């Protein structure tokens, strides 16, 4: 591809699941990627099947690890154009008074804190280049959640600091903007299914969640990034949802 | 009462459902107000019923018709603080191959340039008494519904409306604000609801549509067109949302 | 191209401006596109300039130009894959005083129901291709303007049909989007602003509107279009913004 | 007044500014205030100021404060109804690059999780009340700001939350709400103007960032939560805006 030849992009959490199709996507473009990742696995594996990617081992919520990050992304490739933060948790459903302001805290340091470190430390090399950030937020930082409070509270978080980064850095030529996506079949979605008492009923009901009647794939988040990466020089503090259109109508959630 | 003591209020469509509602709510304030109404029966009644209240026949889709609403608004009562657009109609489910332009100019001329030529024609009034508008929008024109093109796009083109003229009329002191309901429980829910093949199923999915379990009650959007008019000084071109919490989280509406 | 080769496009208002770049965007990612216009001579010209775009002239509110501008695309091509519906005008500056019903009337018959019969006549061949329809609203549909009250309306409305629709076409896997333009330089933006007492003024103000800085061009919404179209394959009833980031923050527009 | 009477309401931050508009608002409707706040000046006189509020010194970012704070209400007055969370904090304007992750975590512990923590403690009382939450958020959270990418994210994050609990709690009849004031003349509001080299014109800028030409006041944003608390029973998960317009339109914030 030739859409986003030249340019080098870091992808955080990109081992897997949306991360891993938004690498591939950007391989695709004609990008060089580098997969940060916190487990080794995926992304040394993506890195062996991808000619143009690369893989550090890098734990966004480590300012140490996430400083050698952007080094070495600079001393390999020369540049860095854009930084996607899509490392990030939805721990299991919880009620309120089941949650801790401990773990809210934890939370608040991958979902939020971990975005704000690496794009503070890129910001002065995306301004050379002119480059970008793509936040990976999510649908319910919008509409809200069920049995989800911190995790609701980092997403209407990492929304509302893109537009706030956005307003700051338009000065200087670099856009902000994330992606706020809907039911994604990933290895997190599988996870949580499993601990369900019926995982294939969970499924089944987050697919119907969707008018389109399925759920999204990473390739298809992986393509909207490429997008506001690549072809979007007009967007910045834009909130792209890829959700098959779950916020649209009426569902199950006399005037006595 | 005295939160709107000393005022005069017109509200349209006030015969019965939502508009009788806010009627009541008004009187209760300690305003006076016309109900306008195409209907005699539940509007006449209603004068007859609410000392403060009296009724004007009025089809807000005839110029002359709004013309004279106002002027003998004017003439009866000396001043005009508040013209609330609740006049409207929701047609019956259609499919959109089952609509046509005409019958969606027929909506439009009801639901929206009933509201606007009421608005226009009180506008010189309002200035003078630093009034307000408040038009009923509906939740549908923000998230859409099914089986409503027409409806959707009246009601979309009411709380953008609501917009622009709350910029044109703040130099003036005007403000101008939407309530957009959603289920609310009234006439025209049971009409509609009489068509369907179960009409009780409907209304229990009408009910459970919000996450509070129940649908509305005209006296609760009553409610919240009093504080417009007589407590929310610094909102203006606000929509405020009379829903249930219908808007919020996933509902029934793999990645293949 | 080849990023929606083999597709058959319809650009309704293609001859100039914001359309004639959605035309040339779709040529270049492969498709063949059918300019439609009310007037000849722009759309002439780019039908000569263009190979894979022909000139059917076709004034969207008259259905049987519509009608005719569907059954050539059929006869022609053989079949339709995405209806733009860009068509559409701003009128000058007006206060709301200065409006009329008839002349609402009518720009909704432009603004909207273009869009709509277009959509309504065009959705058989779209289902049978699971095609989309990608409707350009305005950036002034959700936040407001002033003088500019009928406009503003149509917009609205645009908005929330485009999520009705969306509604009604996903279970036969027809995509309908919208995108929203702010600021961008076409001649309706030149011809608005040659009749201000200082044209000049007017056109920096519209470029310091946007942090970016300036205003848009019409080829960044037309690489818009080519992502809804080709690649947003999980989006539906969306609201895509090009726009700059004229939404974010505090601008120009103690307690007492 | 008899709006609210016989209920008990705790407003955090309540000393000065808004939350003492928040506290003078609930006396007037005849509600028994508990006023919370981690200084002691400005509440101590409003206890003595007003019949039926009381002062309890509180640090809402200390858990066993805010422990203490539930309990003394339940023993003084039996009961609790509603607890705003007003307490929060803006920032000096700060470029990105001088934030830092610690400067943010201190801040999401003030804006964020003192809410939570106090909305947590309160929960089962306002259960079997059928008691309300209302939290104090900004506009500036759904549009962002420039030199606040901390400040926005808090109330992103408050704006998020209050959606999530609401799902949550709906089940048990507990509405949870949040009204996002725009600009509002409070002392906070001044010592920032202070810092800045003209604060006169920072707070003519401020007055001017509102279609309606002026700031807000405590007290309408204490009619605001009055409404919600006592009247808005059909709302749950709303962003009640109260910002003079300023979220409407374009303003100072070709195309090459
Ligand atoms: N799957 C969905 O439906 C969905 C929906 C909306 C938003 N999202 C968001 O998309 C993102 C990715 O979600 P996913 O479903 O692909 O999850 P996933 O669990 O399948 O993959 C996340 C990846 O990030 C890595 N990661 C986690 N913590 C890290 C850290 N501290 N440092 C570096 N890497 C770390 C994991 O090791 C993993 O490879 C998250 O931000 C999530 O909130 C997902
Ligand atoms: N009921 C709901 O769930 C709901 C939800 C969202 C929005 N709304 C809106 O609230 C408003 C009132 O709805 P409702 O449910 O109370 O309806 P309703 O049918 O029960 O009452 C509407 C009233 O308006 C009158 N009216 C209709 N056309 C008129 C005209 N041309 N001139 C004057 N009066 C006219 C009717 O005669 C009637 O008295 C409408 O704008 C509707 O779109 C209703
Ligand atoms: N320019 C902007 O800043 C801006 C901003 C937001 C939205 N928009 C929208 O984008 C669209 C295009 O705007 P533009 O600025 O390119 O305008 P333009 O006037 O420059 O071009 C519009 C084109 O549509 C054609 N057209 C008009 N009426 C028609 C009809 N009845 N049938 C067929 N063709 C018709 C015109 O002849 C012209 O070629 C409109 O819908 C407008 O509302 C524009
Ligand atoms: N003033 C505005 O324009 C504005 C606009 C939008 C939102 N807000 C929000 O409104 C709220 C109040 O703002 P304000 O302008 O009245 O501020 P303020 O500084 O004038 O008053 C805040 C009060 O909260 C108290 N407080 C601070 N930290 C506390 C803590 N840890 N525990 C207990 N009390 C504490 C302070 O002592 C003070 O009495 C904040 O949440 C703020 O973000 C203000
Ligand atoms: O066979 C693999 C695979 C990888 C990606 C593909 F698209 C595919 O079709 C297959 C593979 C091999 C080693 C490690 C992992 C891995 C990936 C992601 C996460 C992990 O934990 C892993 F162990 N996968
Ligand atoms: O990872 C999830 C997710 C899904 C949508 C998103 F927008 C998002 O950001 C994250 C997910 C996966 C499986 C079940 C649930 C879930 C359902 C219902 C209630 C819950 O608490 C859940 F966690 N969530
Ligand atoms: O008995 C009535 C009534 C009226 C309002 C009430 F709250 C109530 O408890 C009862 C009544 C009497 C005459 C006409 C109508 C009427 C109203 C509204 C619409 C109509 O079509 C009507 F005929 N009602
Ligand atoms: O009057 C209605 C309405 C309900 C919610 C609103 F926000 C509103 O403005 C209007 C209504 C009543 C009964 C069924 C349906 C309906 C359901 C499902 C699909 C439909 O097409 C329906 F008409 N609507
Ligand atoms: O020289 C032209 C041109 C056309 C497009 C270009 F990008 C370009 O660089 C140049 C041209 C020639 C004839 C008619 C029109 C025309 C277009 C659009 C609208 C009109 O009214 C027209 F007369 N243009
Ligand atoms: O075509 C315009 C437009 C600009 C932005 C949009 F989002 C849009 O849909 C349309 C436009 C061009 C020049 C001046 C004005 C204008 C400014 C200020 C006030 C007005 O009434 C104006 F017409 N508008
Ligand atoms: O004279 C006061 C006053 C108080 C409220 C009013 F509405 C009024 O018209 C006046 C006063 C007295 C002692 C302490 C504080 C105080 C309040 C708020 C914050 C502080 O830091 C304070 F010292 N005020
Ligand atoms: O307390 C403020 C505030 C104002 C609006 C809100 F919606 C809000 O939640 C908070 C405030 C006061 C004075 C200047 C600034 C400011 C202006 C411009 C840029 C900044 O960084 C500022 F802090 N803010
Ligand atoms: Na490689
Ligand atoms: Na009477
Ligand atoms: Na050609
Ligand atoms: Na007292």
């Amino acid at each position: 591809g030739t859409r986003y030849a030249g340019k080098v992009v870091v992808v955080t959490g990109g081992g897997r699941g949306i991360g891993a199709g938004i690498v591939r996507a950007f391989v695709n473009s004609g990008a060089r990627v580098v997969i940060c990742d916190k487990d080794e696995s995926g992304g040394r594996a993506l890195e062996q099947e991808l000619p143009g990617a690369v893989f550090i081992l890098c734990d966004v919520t480590q300012e140490d690890d996430v400083k050698t990050l952007v080094s070495e992304t600079i001393r390999r490739f020369g540049r860095l154009d854009c930084v996607v933060n899509n490392a990030g948790h939805h721990p299991p459903p919880q009620r309120p008074e089941e949650t801790s302001a401990q773990g809210f805290r934890q939370l608040l340091e991958l979902n939020l804190l971990g975005t704000y470190t690496l794009t503070k430390l890129a910001l002065p090399y995306l301004r050379k280049s002119q480059g970008n950030v793509i936040n990976i937020s999510s649908l319910v930082g919008a509409i809200g959640q069920a049995q989800a409070v911190p995790y609701v509270a980092t997403k209407g978080a990492v929304t509302a600091m893109t537009k706030a980064l956005a307003l700051d850095e338009s000065p200087y030529g670099v856009r902000v903007n994330c992606i706020s996506p809907g039911n994604i079949w990933t290895p997190l979605w599988e996870e949580l299914a499993a601990l369900m008492p019926d995982p294939r009923a969970t499924i089944r009901e987050g697919m119907l969640a969707q008018p389109l009647g399925r759920m999204g794939q990473p390739a298809e988040v992986g393509a909207a990034a490429v997008f506001l990466a690549s072809e979007a020089n007009f967007c910045t503090g834009i909130e792209l949802l890829v959700t098959g259109g779950a916020e649209l109508g009426y569902g199950c959630k006399p005037s006595g």
